[PDB]
């Protein structure tokens, strides 16, 4: 039969044979093995609910991240600094600084991550514990890992759509790539997961259109949310179907869509939903990797991007990691630490690869 | 399913026409590479198959053994490491008294009084009938390890045909277990800090072998990790069961699954290992697989053994097993370990990914 609900439509994480025995058991014991609930909003919902649903969900994933991310520490020491820029409307962006302890602008350079946190572009922060934890274990194994503090569509840091976040990505990798001597780094790579892998990738294009693509010498993209089409549900996304309310319903999502484009007049824009560029939107390129999860909804139009990339001739490498939910390897050190564990050396050695 | 559409299942399951050289799933460099090489189309349909004679598959093992070297020179040889690597060559015994020869790479000036540096004990692929540890695809495959910081120990191992023939199961497994046991003995003399298996195809196989007969033989402390690409590892390419659908899909994407059925025979010419978890590590049972150290399972998309390999990487999961289950898109049977100059990022990708997990077990 068919994977997942494709076969069977009662299927869920906690009852597919390709989920992680331990995932599948700690999802069980967070109530999030079975399907998803229907939100109480969709992509039909005005946008003011939208963002009012969003913001109220915010503090609930924050609590996960919590949860799953302040049970420990990299074995290797390491230092966080803050730092506060302007972007180019003169908003402040923070920033959050990690590197080994002991690392100075009088070391060797090290490569540096500019890391671009999940959440849909909509919610959640680069404070969450769980995105802090993984910057550290980025920097525990010999890395700069620069977090932005981007401003989001919806939450704590709402509420401004579409370009806002994408622009203090931009101008934070700009700072990034203009303080290499101060911050002792080697090479920039992007790198970000769901909404964060979306914010990388449309960095990256960003940085093509207004000419400092030099700068930015590699993107590793997790799981990234780069449709917009969950309202639709194309035909050539099967994951859409197969895996939806494994963790995300696609309700939840078209509604977390409207307040990142309330008109939705940039639902074809590629700097908004990736998965729509044009082969001319990425030649040129620098290398990429694309990694997608096996039980998430979006690993199709992950797969596709990656396609097109190598179409319009970027170096561009694509992996699946096997039995996880939607970024389930950025998160679940305590269960699957051997995943997480292998995203982690993954992404700091194309980092290495591109010094 | 994965990378399709709900209109059309993907490869040959959707389009029994479809090619290597046609499927949209192909990177488009190695497509362009396999066409100017010829190679994809679909695979010619062989001389021999599941029903030939045992003897017809050795002497057909045999010829294609040096059509697929040359290829595999084609690929390796073009090149050198970035990092300077040496090589040199050691013969040990096997526990039967014959000779293995082990060629050892490691970085230039890497000594016994070195810091120690992961070690990684090869198993070459050639479904455990034809090939040698001595080809231009497999000394560049260790040699690119090793220049990542590694001691690699690439297997002599004996084949069921060819040139290093005609010695059925378990006499490879034999020889892949000695050797690692060698480097188990002698760490401080090769200057080594962990060791792991690994390797791809019927090398995957063995190095997933190798490790259960460690367990059954008292010594798997020796082994600290097994990282298995491409692993070829069901025997069960005449019967195409149903419980693998990458047979059909990818079929003749490279390897037509007539060339595999026959391949099997000279491994085990009587069929009376065709359950056996040390021959076909697919059939292992849960309790075959307790207590083995943490694997990595690496599969190619667009590989007919893409689906064993995934049901053996959540087989080691029920057991208890700590793995981690990768795809490499893209990518035809055991691409990402031989074609350097036409996709350098995936073949690099892999070996960083073997590098950091072997560092990652010291």
């Amino acid at each position: 039969q068919l994977p997942g609900r494709l076969g069977d439509p009662s299927m869920s994480l906690g009852t597919d044979p390709r989920t992680d025995p331990r995932l599948a058991a700690a999802l069980t014991q967070l109530g999030l093995a079975d399907q998803a609930a229907e939100p109480p909003v969709n992509a039909n919902s005005e946008v003011a609910d939208c963002i009012a649903y969003s913001t109220a969900a915010e503090q609930a994933w924050q609590t996960l991240g919590a949860m799953l991310g302040s049970q420990g520490e990299p074995s290797n020491p390491v230092d966080v600094r803050e730092e506060t820029i302007k972007g180019r409307g003169g908003n402040e962006i923070k920033l959050y600084i990690h590197s080994p302890t002991g690392h100075t602008s009088d070391s060797d350079p090290l490569p540096c991550v500019v890391h671009t946190h999940g959440g849909g572009m909509v919610i959640l922060t680069a404070a969450d514990a769980n995105y802090s934890r993984w910057r550290s274990e980025l920097a525990a194994t010999g890395l700069v890992v620069v977090g932005v503090e981007f401003r989001n569509a919806a939450g704590a840091l709402g509420n401004h759509p579409f370009p806002a976040g994408l622009h203090d990505c931009a101008d934070a990798a700009k700072w990034v790539a203009s303080n290499r001597e101060a911050l002792g780094i080697s090479t920039l790579i992007m790198s970000g997961e769901s909404g964060g892998g979306n914010l990388s990738l449309a960095t990256t294009m960003l940085a093509k259109k207004e000419g400092w693509l030099e700068e930015i010498a590699g993107v590793y993209a997790q799981c990234p949310y780069i449709s917009g089409l969950y309202a639709s549900k194309p035909e050539e996304l099967p994951s859409l179907l197969e895996n939806d309310a494994y963790f995300l319903d696609m309700k939840t999502m078209g509604a977390m869509v409207k307040p990142y484009d309330p008109t939705g007049e940039n639902a074809s824009n590629p700097l908004a939903w990736p998965y729509h560029a044009s082969l001319e939107d990425l030649a040129g390129l620098p290398p990429h990797v694309i990694s997608v999860n096996e039980l998430d909804p979006l690993r199709d139009e992950g797969l596709a991007h990656y396609r097109k990339l190598l179409k319009a001739g970027v170096s561009t490498v694509g992996r699946t990691v096997h039995g996880t939910c939607h970024a389930a390897d950025c998160s679940f050190v305590d269960v699957i630490p051997d995943v997480y564990f292998a995203t982690v050396r993954d992404i700091s050695a194309f980092a290495y690869s591109r010094a």
